[PDB]
Order: structure tokens, then C-alpha cells, then sequence
């Protein structure tokens, strides 16, 4: 097993063919789930990226977190979307968590500790659970379809999963780092390969 | 009566449908009144939103905190208004106190802990007790009529309501929630009815 | 006399009828003074007003602490007037000290315990002690002739005066509330009379 | 959960009643760890103190710091002491971090950023990770069977607590204070409860 | 008021009729207060002296800041006492600062800015408000009952009383001479009366 | 001579009269020196104005530090100038300190303790020692020739001046006043003439 | 071998001809690096300069660290550059600490402690080792060529060079002021010749 | 060949079986010899311990460092040994460099930086080429024979040796860590076995 | 009068006859005085020393400091003596101010700038101005009966004399030599006259 405590991917230039493949033990499907990471780029200005692509066989687009340029946080699942509109972004390292229960379909979106104000989305939908998890690309069929004009160029990390949503004292430890430990995908237990130019760095982050 | 603390009713979308109706054990007519909440909402940006609707036949408006657009906080008692404008809203979590008193009709507005202004509104009326208060909704008949374009999105939560005007000593343990305890409408004692789309989820704040 | 200590008198409307006269013992002319008060009003987005009005039969401007629209605190001592231009004015209740010597003229201007640059003013003037002292309005006759475009709005407390210039380390314990005595005006130990509507509340300042 | 910083628990009596109790919600057994702490206390001539107090239901002492009176600090694990023996000790806040790690059983102890000679213990060894953390008090049972001469009297603050071994660069990033993401037991995040005669005050310690 | 700054009562002989009685303008009973002065005397290594004797009518060591001969300073409060043992002693100007807080009885005591250890004493008690403040000599009565073999002899100065605790950050501007304002006993304002020989001399101390 | 601690000269008007003459017991040239002064002016945006003048004989611009509008210092040394230019001036006190130094012609400037950098002037230079120092004033002759357009309005003081360049800790001390002997002109003991409408007052700054 | 600890090489004109060579007997040419410095100049709002130009026979922009006016940090390796654009530039003394490794190309700059995003430049070059280090002057030419608008006008110091990519928690270290052993370039150890106007002055930052 | 870079090797018990054998290139007889080397250990106090040993066939003690109890480093070429006293010892990592010439036998013996008086030593002497080099333990016969009383217990690196005299110029950049390339022993290119509880961990010291 | 500014007079060889008579221009009694000088010898752990005698025709102990051997500094003014008890004598040049006011009888003594408690001596008294100063020698008559045993052996000089008590500020300044101007005695202006063996030589102290 890897464990990348202290360790982030650095994808230090733009490419259609720099990614890590992030596998799940996950067989039922998700009537809820949690995602968190640390990533720090330099193209928020510049240009949208992806985040974060979870793609089943069926949607491309079933977990997607996607920075699109001058707006904001993309937050999309089965391919419906909301913004998190961000008007001012500053060149540091940025800690997302974002939770979406089915049950409901509210989305909490958590930016450095700080949460956004729940939305809805997609009340009743259900996330497959045979996804291919890309991180550094878009994915627009299952496990392909690159472009490099939404790769993320920087460093991602600590990307760990939940099939529940955290509780707001929860995320208050992720963020701050007290003991956790996730079942969907776990940084300290992390099943992943990695394709083309990506390198495993100690984090910028504390 | 449900002991509400640490639970925020969450309105995730847009509705006319969507509100929770608080109970007042209340007998006699109001002299005066404080009403505190938390609050928190995106829509501040975009148009106005019901935070606080207290309604009798002889008048729907017998106590609104309306949030209007690009101006601030509306206060109306018996439906005379008088405003608190705000020139820029924070997409924050806002803690507001409001209080108001027959019989000088001083209006204190508390924003955060800090007051506004003392301004006079209706001296010498009579709130009617017996009460439709609502959430999430703007109110317009006794308990209904209500309007998509003025329901609140978003979160509010800590609602509680005296029959009379705190000193700032006690607004300033309200803000901290230190130790008090309300006699209209406890949040750690609430008695209300949901309708529609609303979820009870943790608090996103303090 | 009354101890008015934690409390703000509230002229929470526009009149030319509210009024709150103070009753000085002082009979020997001033040939030096201090005046620190705590006020609070949002009248500085609207219009002047005046903050503190000492007239002498012969003149109505013997001492007149004022508001200027787009300028500041006008100081004015036996008709003559100088600005301390605040380029800035923010929603909160402010603190002043004004002192003025004869003996030079100089006139200090302390700003919640932060002093303007001393200027000088009326050197070898001498200020009557046969005077009316009004808060609330702008005098142009020993009682009255009031103009509503003038009044103070919202609240003024701490009104304390010396018959001498207090020096800074003074000015100082007056602003972090420490212990003094005022010989001329003394609000723990009011002599006054209110006028039309005016109120007693606890102080919103700390 | 609190924020703990720049606050410290006080213990200003000798007692077997004051004690405060840290919740780390470990799952896996720690087959490694560094904790750290500030602590201030003169009894160090006097008597020996528990500094730090680990215990789980088989063994009471599966993490104690312990200053042996003239002898120095006594480090155990699994009920197995080492000895830092300090020749003199002078009455001024003392900054310590202890690793262990199983896969060697090198014991690292660091008092002000020095570096103590590395020794061996407990060498493949695990912690249980079900434990009772108490400061103040030596268990000699789990949560309990507290003992006056060993109570620690005076400050102790900054506890922190990593399941893995920092590095010498990492400790001195804590001992400059530089940003930390302490993975078991976060002094920024903590979760505590504290019994009898404790107070939360500004630390003493820079 | 005087301003003593710089200035020093100088004990240059032992007597026990020479003494400075500080008159408080203080009428609350104290539930905390800091003791921060200059002294500088050579009978450390001799006999016990007074540094700071504050006397009620119904206790004469109702605050005692007492040097105590091969011990140390001896701080007592409502008559009870604790020692801030001090093992080995210098010729040189030492600054003390003494705080007691009744909700806790914490005594903090600081020499030259470095903290002793947090002590408890008298929990729960209140200093008397009607005091008889001495420096230069031990009383045992209400302003009386002075003994040579106790009186201060050299140099006491920066006699500054706070009703508060002060945090540790307030103190160390204190030590550097920072600006503070005594609100109970202020040097820059002391209202004092000598008797005997007691002179003003320069402070020897920076 | 004087020990001025505590007090300024206030020039609180426009003039060509009022300056004080200090008188510098130096017998020797300077090849070094350090200016230090506290200044409180509202001129800052109106107008330029000498903050110290020091002229010979040979030369009226001996040493000028002067505000010049919208440019910020002008630092002369022999008539040849250097610029520190401030991009924004905001009403606070000021203290600044000004080293040169002949063997390099290195100038540092210091504004409330934060080094400028330093900028070569006047290599080689010697700077004659019988001179007349004016404060409020520029003078352009030996010791006069002032011009209103160019005086001093507000505060100067604590102006203490060495014969040599401080190095920065140095220079730090007497940004927060630590123990110092200035060997040229010393506030503590200096040796001044008062010319027209100048008053001594206590200082404003802290 | 010189300590340079504490000062700085101030270059206090605009010249061709003032610089400073530093001498690294560097034996195995670099497959890895790290530089970092303090420098302080007011250049950057007026054009260009050279921060640390490091040339080998072979090219002249062997290692380049270069402010670009309007744009920022230009850092080139082999003559191939990249930007960290830096839109708003403080005038205060910045720490740099920049790294390169061959085997990624990932390019680490440091700026007051906090990372740039990782970036890639060279990967696979080999950095030569017989080099030609000048600090004040961008070098065109093995040892010469230097241009006056590319000179460095201010302040450099604690000049440390390692031939391998420090850690994040070194990084920490060196920017707080904590202990570090250079194996390449070392402050303390110093091997220079000065040529031209360059003087040696202590260093106006912490 | 291992790069040991910030690596130290660490016997953590008292045993007869922890060493590791360093395989020298070594071609020739040495007529010249530098050893540098960190070690910490607590023995210092305790008892004696190899730090160095160096044996051929011919000879056990061909080159031995050895720190005899009470007395300090013994130095012995070829079983002859001559004391550098060291009568104080402190628990702090020792560098210590040392130098034996045979043209003249000046033994050179640094600590810390510091030398030692210059000694005599086996004038005329060739050390052997054919040589084990065992850190940890000291032997009697080629490689074996260890005494369990003589071993290090504690840390050991940066083990470079010379086939010449180091320069005291040198032997400073070792010392603070400047660029260096020894020829017989390479702690940045470094042959060796390690046999029995034996780690390789971060050195302590810097 | 001669300027022995850098010149000490230097008493190599003990005799009793070894001496310089000092001539004060002094006509009025002393009713103060400051006497300022420095002196190196190694006779304090040998035998007592006259460091500085004045006699009157009336008495020849009028002021005299004296090293009494194992006390430190006999200071005696008309007979009446105190000691400054000096724990361990150091073997460097020392610098010594002290000080004498008839009205208070308070005696200041200065060692190195650091002060020694203020003790009372011969308050009332008059210093006779009809003098002999003599350096040295004790006399036991007015300017004779020298005792070898008492000679001074070693250096004296920048002995000062004024009139009156030096401020703690202006004794610092002596002790940096900042500018200062004796009007009793002045070494820049110094009358004296030379018996036996004294040498003036350049000064040792700095
Ligand atoms: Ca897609
Ligand atoms: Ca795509
Ligand atoms: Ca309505
Ligand atoms: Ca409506
Ligand atoms: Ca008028
Ligand atoms: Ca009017
Ligand atoms: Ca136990
Ligand atoms: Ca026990
Ligand atoms: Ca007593
Ligand atoms: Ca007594
Ligand atoms: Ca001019
Ligand atoms: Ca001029
Ligand atoms: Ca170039
Ligand atoms: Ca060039
Ligand atoms: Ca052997
Ligand atoms: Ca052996
Ligand atoms: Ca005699
Ligand atoms: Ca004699």
C-alpha cells in the first residue's frame, strides 16, 4: 500500500496525458458522499480546469468539481450543475470538502473551513459506484477523452472520499487535520497509478 | 417542543411552498419584543428575501425583517417600515437582533453583535398576539399568499423572541449564545410545523 | 443631580422641539475648557448636525462642536471656527475631546483617543459663563430659534466638561474609561432638563 | 471542539480531582507517534510530576512523560521506562516533543529544540489506539485512580499529537511555530473535557 | 494628581515614621487587581522590608508584597500567603507585577517580565474598597503600627494599580514601559502624601 | 539646559517668526551623524515644509530633512540632494531617524522604525560643526531668511542627534524609547531659544 | 573564509563596475540546487534588476534569478526562463528561496516564506560547475559585460547555496531563523572579493 | 554507493554485534590522513567508547579515536596514543576533525572547530592501505573481536576521510559544511555494511 | 591648565611620595558635589587604596573614597563613612561617579554606570571649599603624612568635579563621554601639580 501522507501529485505542466487513476473500493452505488482535497494551481485567472472527475460508464460527468474561469466552482453531478460563485481568488493553497446527500440532494461546499450556503442538486439521482476517479484531467468518456485546456497544472492532495456526508465539526477536523479516516478513497491507503508526466512531491501545504 | 440547538432549517431552493410555521405560547398583546436569529443566504446579492414574517388578519406585515435589495434590512412593525441600509452585504452567516418598544418606539437593530442607529417606528401600537410567524416565506393572507420571489434561501436557525427589549448586556451574551433563556419562542424549545422542502441539518456556524 | 452613568439620552427623531438643556454651576468665566462626549449618528451620510451647543447671550456660538457636510468637525469657539477634515466617517459611535486655551488658543481635537494635530484658535479670548448648554440642537438664541436641518439624530452620552485643558495621559484614562472629574459638567452628577421627546437608554458603546 | 490557542489549562493546586481529559478518536493502533507540549511547573525540585498521561484498559501507562524527581524525564511506553536524566532544571516554561517508533523502538526526546541522544524501546511494539489522554494526573487506571504526589501543579499547553515521526525539520518548525497539521491530537482543534479546580488562561509561554 | 514620572520616593535611612500613604480613588471592592512598582534596596540579603502594604480596616495585610529573608517575595491577600521562593538574589533595580483574580484565586507574579508559576490563594474573596495604601513600611493597623525592622529602605517607583488582570501581552508592555493607563493607582497621576523623611529624586532605574 | 521628556514645540499657526534655535555643543566636524525627531503635521498633502534645518556659513542647507508635496523626504546633506518618496502621507506622528555617513555616503532613513533603503550621498563630505539648528523653519541664511511657505504647522519633538550612525538595533531602541545617549543634541538635556508663537505642550505621540 | 552574519553587501548606486563574486570551489557540476537570499531594493516599481546571476563558460544565464519590471521573479536555468508574475510589489527586505532538480525539472520559488505554485523548467540539464557567481551585476559574459540598468541598487545578504532541493520544512527553517548547514554557498563561511563601490553594513532586517 | 546526505547511522543499545564496515577504496599506504566526523552519544560521562576504528591486518589500533573515560579523545596511529583532555563535557553533538602527518607526525586534533594543540605523533609511520574501518565498535583483531564496554551508543555521520592534511581553511568549511570532496572515505558517496540493530536515520544535529 | 583628555596619570611603584595636587578654582562651601573619575589597579585584592582625597584645613578625611580591603568602597564625607560592599572585585579599569547633597545628606555611587543604592550620609553638613585635593595619596594632614600602605599604585584619570548632584541622565552620558562641562574640576582644563614618581601616559580604558 502507499501511504502519501505529507505527498502531492505535482503536474507541473499543461498536457492532455498527465494523470492519476484513483481506485475506490467502492461496489454499492452512493446515496451520498463526501470528497475533500488540498490543490494549489496558478491558472484560476488564466483558464477553467478540473479539480476532480468521477466518471461511471454511463456519465462522464458524475462527480465533477471544475474551476471555471471568472465564475467560480463548478459543482456538477450525473451532469447537472451548480455554481459556487468565487469573486476574488488569491494565489495560496485552497482545502475544498464538498458533501451531496441524495436523500435531500443538498450540497454543502466547504472553501478553507469556510461553508458556502447549501444548495440543491439532483434530489433522488443515485452515483455509480464503477468510476474511474482522473485527477489532473477532465474525462469526457469513461477513463479518456482529455484536454489539455482543462488539466490542472499545480499540486493536488489529501483527496480523500466518504460515502456519507461529514458533519460541519468533521470538516472542521479535515481541514485543521485532527484524526480521520475515510472508506471511499483514503490518502493514507490510496489504491492509484499514475500516467505520463506526474511526479509524487512532499506537499506546500501544512 | 423540540430542542432545535445546533439545527438550522435548510430552504435549498427557490419556492412558494417551502416554509416552517413556530408556535407562540403568547397571551397578551405585545408592548414590545426582541427577536433574534441567525441567518445565512446568497441571495442578498440578488433580490429580497423574507427573513422574519409575523402575521395577524388585520395585518400581514405586523412584524417583517425584510432584506431589500441593494438597500439593507427593512424593519416594519404594523406596517410601517423604517430601514437599516447596508451598503455591502457579506456572503456571511448574519446574526441579527432586532427589538422594538410601544411605548417610545425606539427600533434597535443589531447586526453581529453591533448595533445600529436607535430609530423611532409606531410608537404607541399594540402587536397582536395571536400569530402566524413565519419562515422562508413572505406572508400576505393570515398564514399563506406567499411569493416565490420573496422566499428565503438558505439557512436560518437560533431563532428565539422575547416579549420585551433586552439591555445590550443580554444582546451581547445572545451574539456569544451564552446562557439566556427566551419566553415567546425558544429555540431550544420550539413547537412548529414544516411544510414543503425544508431539511433540519447542523448549524454552518457558530 | 442625576447619575446618568451607562445611559444615552435618544433623540431617535428630527425635531426642533427635542432638547435636553445642561445645567452648568460654573460662574467664573472659562478661560480654558474640555469637552469629551460619546455620540452616535448615522446623520453623516445625510446632513450637519450639531453635536454640542454652549451659548452666551451675546453670542450663540461660544462653544458649538459641528458636524460639517463633507468636512468634519467644525470647532467653534465665540463665533470663529476652524475644520478638522475627517476624510472617512464610518457607522459606529465616535468619542471626541475638544480643549481650547486661551492663553495660546490652541485647540486640541481627540478623535476616540486619537489626537489632531493642535491648531491654534481665538487666542486671548474668554468664554462667559453665563450660558445655556444644549444637546440635541443647534442654538442661535440663548434658549432657541432651532433648525431641524441642524438637530442631532440617534444618541449622546458622556457629556463631561473641565474648566481647564486636560492633557493627554487625562484624555486618555476619559477614553479607556478610567477614573476623572469633571468640575464643570459632570455626567455622573447631571444637572438637566429634557425637552419634547427625548429618551434614557443604555448606551449602545461600550 | 475549542480553539485552544494561546490558551493554556491552569492547575493551580495540588490535587487528585483537577484533571482535563483529550479525546483523540483513533481507530488504527499507532505504531508510531510524536506528541509535543508546552509546560510550566516549579515542583520539579519537589517532587515528580506527570507531564502527559496515556493509558488504555490493559496497560495505564502506555504513554507517560514523567519527570523523576532528580532524576529528569521519565519516558514509558507499554509500561517499559527510559530515562533523560537532567542534571538541573530551571524554573522556566520547557517545550518538549517525544517520538517513538515501533519498527525500531528509537525513542527521540527534544527539550527547547534540542535533540536528546535517540534510544531504544519497546522495538515492534503497538499502541492501542482505545485510550484515555489525561493531563494533570497519572493514571494508574483507565480514566482514573489519580494520585495527589503526582499531579502535575502549574501550565501546561500547546499538546499536540501526530501518529507518525516528525522529522528534526518538522520539529523545529513546531519549536519556531511555523503552521502544523497535527493528524491525532490537534491543540487547535481539541476536544476535551475538563474536571475540577482547571482554568483555561493566556499562555505564559511566547 | 503629580505626575511622578521618572521621579522616585527615596527611604535613604531606617526609620519607622517615614512613609508615602497613595490615596485610591477607589470605592468597588476589587474581585482582581494588578500590583506593578520599581524597587531597589540593598536588604535582600539582610532582613524583610515592605515592598507594597495595602491595609483594610478589618486587615491590615489585606494585599502585602513582602520580601521575606532567604525566601523570597511573600504575597499575601486578605492575610493569606504564598512564597515565590527565590533562590539566589542580585543588586539590581527589580520590577515587579502582581495579579490576583478572586473567580479563581490565580496569583500571577512577574519579576523583570518573566512569569512565576500560576499559584491559587483565596478563591473567592473580595479586597476591600476603603484602603490605606503605604509604601516604605509594613502596617498593622489601618494606617499604623509601623516597625523598623520592616520598613523599605531605597528606592520605590512605578506604583501603577489596575481593578483587572492584566493578560501577559499588557505586562510585557508594562516592563518595557509601553503605554498603559492604570485605571486604580496611576504614577503619571498619583495622588499621594509624604510623611517623614522621604524624598523625590530621579528614578535610578531606565 | 532642559529636559524636555514628554513635551513638544506646537507651531500652531503659519509663520516666518516662530522657530527654535537649538544649540549643538559640538566643536569638531561631523563625519557622521543620526537625526531622530518625532513630527505631528497636517501640511503633509498641502505643502512642503522643513522638518530640521541645519545650516553653516558656508552653507544654509547644511542638513535638510524636508517634506517636499507629493514627493515625500528630501534628504540634503552639503546641498545636494537625495528623495525618499512616499507614495501616500497619512495624518499620524512620525518619527524618524536619518544617518550619514562620510567614509561610504550611505544615507539611512528610518520611518516609525522601518529602514528605508539606503541611498549614497555626499561621499567624502564633511559637514562644518558650527552651525545654528532650527526647527519650524527652513533657513537660507546662516539663521534666517525663513519663508512661511516653507515653516513647520503642528508638533516636533524628541529630536536627539549622535555623531555617529546608530547601527539598526540601536536605532530600533529608540523607536520603542529604550535607554539612550545622544552625544550631539539631547532631548533630556537640551539647550534651546524660543523665537515668536512657539509653546512647549505635552507631546501627543505615545 | 569570512562570517558575513549579520551584514549585508549594500551597493548604494546605479554602477557598471560594483559587484561582488562569490567563490564555490563546486566540484560535481549540479543535477540539483537551492539559492536562497535576503535582498532589499526599491528597483522594482522602476525597471529591472539582477538578484543572482550565476554563469558558467559555456552560458551566461546559467542560473538567473532576475526581477522583470511589471511582470516579476524571472528564473532562468540554462538560459531557459520562466515567470512568477508578481502583480503588486511591497517596498520591503523578501526572502527568496528558489530550487531546481534536474531529474523533474520542478522548479520551487519561495517568497517570504509561502511557495509558489511548482513549476517545470530544464528537465534532464546539468547545471556546470566551474561558475562565475556575481551579486549586483546580470553578467553577459563569463565574468563581465555587465550592464548599469541591470544592476542591483540595495541590500544583499544570507546569500546560502545547497546542491540539492531543500525540503518544505528546511524551507521553514531558514525563513525562521532556525539552524542550517549550506553545503555549496555559505553566509557564514564566505568566500568573496569585492570589486568596486560595495560596502559591508549590518543588515536592516530580522 | 550511497549518498548518506543528512542521514546518520544509529546504534541504539549497548551491544557487541551493531556495527557497520566503510570500505575505502584506499590504494596506497597513507602517508597522510584526515577524519571527520558527527557523534552523540550520552556515554561521554559513563565510559569509554570507540568513535573511530581503523584496523589492518598488521595492526587493531592502526588508527583509532577513542574517548576514554574522564581523560578525552584518545589518538593512536599504529598502538600509540597520545590525549587530547577534554575535563568538560557537555551533551551536545561533537565534530571533531583530526590530522596525522607522517613526514612530521603533527597530529592536528579539532573539535568543533576549535584545534587543539598540535602533537607528535609516530614520526615516519605508513598506515596500511589493507584496512577494515568499523564505526560502532572498536576491534582487536581485522574486523572482529568487539567489546560490548566499547561500543558507540548513540549517533554517528559525515565520516569523510582525506589522504592529506587539511588546511585549517578546510577544516572550517567542514566544520560550517562548504563544498568539499574527500578521496579516501565520501559520506556523499559512501560503501558500506551494516550488521546487526543498526539504522539509518535524519541527523540531529544541522 | 592643561586638556589631559586620553592622558592618565600612572603611580607605578608604591611610595609615600608619589602624588599630583589638583587645584580647584572653588571659593563657596560645597553644599553638593559629583566627583567622576576612573582608576586602574590590582592592588583590591592586595590592601586599601585612597582613590580620591580632598582635605580641608579642618579636617582631612573631608571627602574621601577609599578601597577598604574585602568591604569595597569606603565613601566618607567629614568623617562620617559608608560602605558599598563589593562581592567580587574584578581586575578592569573601573569608572566611578559619586555624589553628595548636604540638604538630604542622600549619597549616590555609580560603578560602570550601574547604580548603587542611595544611602544617607552627613545630611546638613558644608563641604570646606579651602582644599586640598590630592590623587594618590591618603593624607592624614592637609596636604601630608602620606602612608605608602594607602598609595594608590596604577592609573587614574578624567577626574571631573562639579558643584552639584549629576542627574542618572547626565552621569550616563560621563560614562559614554558624551559632552559634559566639570565646574569644580575639569580634565580638559586641569590645573595640577606633580611630586615624585607619577608618569602621565596615554589612557588604558577606553
Ligand atoms: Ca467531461
Ligand atoms: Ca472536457
Ligand atoms: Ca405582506
Ligand atoms: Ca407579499
Ligand atoms: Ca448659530
Ligand atoms: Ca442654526
Ligand atoms: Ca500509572
Ligand atoms: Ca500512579
Ligand atoms: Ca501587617
Ligand atoms: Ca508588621
Ligand atoms: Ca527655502
Ligand atoms: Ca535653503
Ligand atoms: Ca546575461
Ligand atoms: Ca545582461
Ligand atoms: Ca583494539
Ligand atoms: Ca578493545
Ligand atoms: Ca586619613
Ligand atoms: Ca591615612
Amino acid at each position: 500500500q502507499t501511504d502519501m501522507s505529507r505527498k502531492a501529485f505535482v503536474f507541473p505542466k499543461e498536457s492532455d496525458t498527465s494523470y492519476v487513476s484513483l481506485k475506490a473500493p467502492l461496489t454499492k452505488p452512493l446515496k451520498a458522499f463526501t470528497v475533500c482535497l488540498h490543490f494549489y494551481t496558478e491558472l484560476s485567472s488564466t483558464r477553467g480546469y478540473s479539480i476532480f472527475s468521477y466518471a461511471t460508464k454511463r456519465q462522464d460527468n458524475e462527480i465533477l468539481i471544475f474551476w471555471s474561469k471568472d465564475i467560480g466552482y463548478s459543482f456538477t453531478v450525473g451532469g447537472s450543475e451548480i455554481l459556487f460563485e468565487v469573486p476574488e481568488v488569491t494565489v495560496a493553497p485552497v482545502h475544498i470538502c464538498t458533501s451531496w446527500e441524495s436523500a435531500s440532494g443538498i450540497v454543502e461546499f466547504w472553501v478553507d473551513g469556510k461553508p458556502r450556503v447549501r444548495k440543491s442538486l439532483k434530489k433522488g439521482y443515485t452515483v455509480g459506484a464503477e468510476a474511474s476517479i482522473i485527477l489532473g484531467q477532465e474525462q469526457d468518456s469513461f477513463g479518456g477523452n482529455f484536454e489539455g485546456s482543462q488539466s490542472l497544472v499545480g499540486d493536488i492532495g489529501n483527496v480523500n472520499m466518504w460515502d456519507f456526508v461529514l458533519s460541519p465539526d468533521e470538516i472542521n477536523t479535515i481541514y485543521l487535520g485532527g484524526p480521520f479516516s475515510p472508506n471511499v478513497l483514503n490518502w493514507r491507503a490510496l489504491k492509484y497509478e499514475v500516467q505520463g508526466e506526474v511526479f509524487t512531491k512532499p506537499q506546500l501545504w501544512p
